[PDB]
RNA sequence: GGGGACUGCGUUCGCGCUUUCCCC
């Protein structure tokens, strides 16, 4: 497909001094056939935040690695919201 | 029996699994 602009809203998390979580909006250029996992790769390259630590949400949907951006009907200027994933357990 | 930190993960976002531990 044709590459589109996808935005990622990064958290503002200054206590995470190992990453660059400064509230910025990342702007990536990717085709709509690219999988959501590619967004995590590019977020890792820009913030240092590993993919396994990223929680992505698009229009309230917890988008999954194996689906393409087109699967979620993303378009130019779509904003993906990034959060820190927190693990649980008993 | 509670809370944390991790290593990876899953998730319906409620948490759950796991890995090293650390405490109360
Ligand atoms: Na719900």
């Amino acid at each position: 497909g044709s590459p589109v602009s996808i935005k990622v809203q990064v958290p503002n998390m200054q206590d995470k001094t190992e990453w660059k979580l400064n509230g910025q909006v990342l702007v990536f250029t990717l085709p709509l056939t690219d999988q959501v996992s590619v967004i995590k790769v590019k977020i890792h390259e820009a913030t240092g935040m590993p993919a396994g630590k990223q929680k992505l949400q698009y229009e309230g949907i917890f988008i999954k690695d194996s689906n393409s951006l087109a699967y979620y009907n993303m378009a130019n200027g779509a904003v993906i919201h990034l959060a820190l994933k927190e693990r649980g357990g008993r």
